[PDB]
């Protein structure tokens, strides 16, 4: 119900393996004795927002916000009302100066980019409410191991924007060949200027795109 075919087809073969079996037991245990984000609804909206085959950039996240209404799926992204986190704010900063008719949309809600293929992947996709990487190391990684992979071994020209050490390490097997890479730091207001302001990875994402033959990323559609 939750999860899209087209990914379905292709990572299917992670759902019988022990490690994901376990890591479902965990999650509904999980659920019924805290709160945990996103919704089950929401946990899998990364494979609801474009075919697996359209994908064109891939954005490495870590763990889902644990605030109440925050989390729906997609990575750094806030449905409304909800105000963009300090991260997003400053993402969104980035691209004002990066992308010269950017301007502040007045939301959080990233379905915009997802549905032209940019996908927005957390790490992890769940977390116990207020806890922050309660949900680590309990299979997650190894399933979106699993969606890296068969992204890096079945697509073409895809553009990786890795910010922060944890999505580098995440993405450090990638054919840098086949795919472009780009790294720097996380946007967090802590990380941000030791890189991440004045990376221009927006401007030099949709470059490599039509290097790779395929149509820009329009970042002001949200
Ligand atoms: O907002 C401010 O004023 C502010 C000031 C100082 C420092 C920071 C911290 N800066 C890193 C923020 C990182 O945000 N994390 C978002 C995130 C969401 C997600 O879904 N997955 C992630 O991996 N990460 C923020």
């Amino acid at each position: 119900e939750f999860f899209g075919e087209s990914w379905k087809k292709h990572l299917s073969g992670e759902f019988g393996k022990p490690y994901f079996i376990k890591l479902m037991g965990f999650v509904a245990e999980e659920r019924k004795h805290y709160t945990v984000y996103p919704p089950p609804h929401q946990v899998f909206t990364w494979t609801q927002m474009c075919d697996i085959k359209d994908v064109k950039v891939v954005i490495l996240g870590q763990d889902p916000y644990h605030g109440p209404n925050q989390a729906h799926g997609l990575c750094f992204s806030v449905q409304r009302p909800v105000p963009p986190p300090p991260s997003l704010e400053n993402i969104y900063k980035e691209l004002s100066t990066d992308i010269e008719d950017f301007v502040h949309p007045g939301h959080g809600d990233l379905s915009g980019w997802a549905k032209q293929g940019v996908l927005l992947l957390n790490a992890v996709l769940t977390v116990r409410a207020h806890q922050a990487n309660s949900h680590k190391e309990r299979g997650w990684e190894q399933f979106t191991d699993a969606v890296v992979s068969w992204l890096n071994q079945n697509s073409n020209g895809l553009v990786f924007l890795l910010w922060g050490s944890y999505a580098q390490k995440k993405g450090s097997a990638i054919d840098r060949k086949r795919h472009h890479v780009l790294q720097t730091a996380h946007p967090s207001p802590l990380s941000v200027y030791r890189g991440f302001f004045g990376c221009r990875h927006f401007s030099k994402t949709n470059e490599l795109l039509q290097k790779s033959g395929k149509k820009p990323i329009d970042w002001k559609e949200l």
